[PDB]
């Protein structure tokens, strides 16, 4: 590529793996969004919250695809795996799964950063630091806050918990 | 499901297959969008055109997921297969592939409609007719128009063809 | 902490020490602010300048406290030591002390960054780089500019120096 | 001091002690604010409520520092002691601690007023009456209201209590 | 310098070399701008494009000069070498030269970053990452896009190529 | 050149020399601008004044480059020599140097005009008279005014002189 410079093939490959992971995260959140709009779950603000998260993940994927093109790398897409469950059980369970998902994605981003550092790619490092790492920290913290409140409120067994959390925190 | 009424398990299953196909179409268009922003392709309006198509397909999938929930069906997601190519060759080739993709999706929607008709599900029939069938016809016609103009202009070999089409028609 | 990830206990501890240092810097500037509003000093723009610096330091402390919470660390507060003097002698002396204070705080932030780098915490590194390091450089440069002008003008002995600097530069 | 008039050295000293106490109160509230934004507490309106209280206490300190300067007294700062706890246990416990803190600060202000009265300093008396005494009464009453509601609601053990109080009363 | 801190003489020197390189890049683009406004070239949008690039390079130089002053380094200017050619041959050739120029400048910035990293200067690293590295990547990508389109269109020999590119892409 | 008319090769050459001189003047002023923003000089309005002069000189160069193209001449760039000093000593010294620089540039413009007159090029004469000669006279007069005031005020030794001149005249 006539634009390629200081861009290691390993970094290129890792960015393609990260693109897939971001699309996967988007899919997991899309699945959660629609679980909450089932007639037997019907927590509309949980639904909207996860739908919004899904859309943010798609943008995470797109920024990485754009990065690949900017650096002269070549996007290699792979199947986007379906989420682990179609039935997310409860608002609390979905939040705990989302928290695990974000920590796993964060671990992947940190490994990508370590690789970029090892390959002396400050541009890639800065890209990750600028658009991903703090976003992950904020997301993990937010999900943690949500999990804590849902647990304290008595979800999923306390009948008013998820309903009130949906209406107040996610409203 | 306490909301389920006149909703055949076969229709429920076919809607889940259609949801997957729509997500797949979205993925194909996302792939095309980013192929056109490669430094060695760089047709930005082809890129924007396909990105927009990708986003429309996601909405097609979401409406079907919403339909499933409204009718009391249960969404069962499957892996979203990667597109057939990562290198779409040219603006003309991508348009021809998009045309084939839309005809295939249309065939699937027509089969879904025939099933819905066979199962006496006027609501599903109307849903398909209202949000999908004419949309497909318009999309297929538009792609056909584009393919014709690109071919006539001499794409992909005539150096000015895709460039001019990108700037005038897709601009 | 269910949100904690890649956050070394040493980094957590260093952030708590930095929080204290920022609160201390805020206190030093608060002390300076009110020294300049004494009836026998009465340089109101020096007073306002330092009060503003004091408030900025409090925000520096708060961002670190927020960082601690985001990362899952636990804030451990310590006494905020009183400033070294209650009588800051002159506008020049206060500016020289502020310069020393900012260089000391900068050294602390650089040590924190080195620790974060050693612990492979790019998020913490980026946090420091984004909100602290350049802020320190700008502050040190500004104070240096002020010290130079006050010295050149003849402060503290030249009767018109601090008065004119207060009215023109800090006004 | 050429501005000093009818200002007893004992009053000057007591004002310096009060300045310290106000800074201490500010610190206690800052600590509480950030306890409520921990991922395992996550009551954001309790956090905002206490942060606001913290900022009000800083202004209480500043008004006393300004008073000292106006009267010709000399500000003598002392270490600001860290709060008694870093872990405030619960929204109810933090409110009860805040109530105790405000009653203690009020006792200090009343002793200051008695001293000012004994020294025949009507200006100081009026200053205390105007900016501090009623503020304390209003604060103590508000905290009392909050403590009562939290207790009645079943905090800290009733899972919905602090959550609902955070969203309704402190929202 | 009383503001100097953690600023290695080697970094200071490298920043002075980079300042010169940025001024040189500005000069190359100024030369290109005016080549395109020759009566026998007359591609006004190529002219405007390069003039704009020239002005951006001057700002790149100024930010580095400001950095030098902020850190306490001393700016040492050197002759700004004239560009390699006064006759840039064609719109395609000028774009290819600009691409080479930007890759060379990027290599220099990456070497500066490696030096700053070796000297443990996170502030300098962050400065480069924040204002230079991604800017270079975006510029190189843009030039690559332009080169690709001009080549595909048949520039410089196809009479309509540069003319159409000037009017559509650079317009 | 098919546009060339009544344009002597000597005039073409002299315009190229003048272009270089204008770029040189711009560089001298850029150097001065950043000397005044050193932490040990810190006269920000002197800095802004010279930066503005630098930018005006660049426009002087550009107008001559445009003139060359309009007349059918060919721009031949040469190295832009670095300024005689990096340390401009004082606000007064920089102003005296600027005055000498402008008188030297004016002498060059007057020689260019004499050449243009000798070659019977009224267009070139008028161009010089319209955009350069009076501009030089105004600039020389302004610098003279500044030098006089700085000298009278006691610069560079009188500590308040440059500071007050910076704040009042150049503010
Ligand atoms: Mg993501
Ligand atoms: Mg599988
Ligand atoms: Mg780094
Ligand atoms: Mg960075
Ligand atoms: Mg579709
Ligand atoms: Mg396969
Ligand atoms: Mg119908
Ligand atoms: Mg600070
Ligand atoms: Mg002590
Ligand atoms: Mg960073
Ligand atoms: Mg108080
Ligand atoms: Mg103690
Ligand atoms: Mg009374
Ligand atoms: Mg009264
Ligand atoms: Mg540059
Ligand atoms: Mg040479
Ligand atoms: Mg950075
Ligand atoms: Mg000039
Ligand atoms: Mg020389
Ligand atoms: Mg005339
Ligand atoms: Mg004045």
């Amino acid at each position: 590529s006539r634009v390629r410079q200081n861009f290691h093939p390993d970094s290129e490959a890792a960015i393609n793996r990260q693109i897939n992971l971001e699309l996967y995260a988007s899919y997991v959140y899309l699945s959660m969004a629609y679980y909450f709009s089932r007639d037997d779950v019907a927590l509309n603000n949980f639904s909207r919250y996860f739908l919004h998260q899904s859309r943010e993940e798609t943008e995470h994927a797109e920024k990485l695809m754009r990065l690949q093109n900017q650096r002269g790398g070549r996007i290699r897409l792979q199947d986007i795996k379906k989420p682990e469950q179609d039935d997310w059980e409860s608002g609390l369970h979905a939040m705990e799964c989302a928290l695990l998902l974000e920590k796993n994605v964060n671990q992947s981003l940190l490994e990508l950063h370590a690789l970029a550092s090892d390959k002396g790619d400050p541009h890639l490092c800065d890209f990750l630091e600028t658009y991903y790492l703090n976003e992950q920290v904020k997301s993990i913290k937010e999900l943690g806050d949500h999990v804590h409140n849902l647990v304290k409120m008595g979800a999923p067994d306390a009948g008013l918990a998820e309903y009130l959390f949906d209406t107040h925190t996610l409203g």
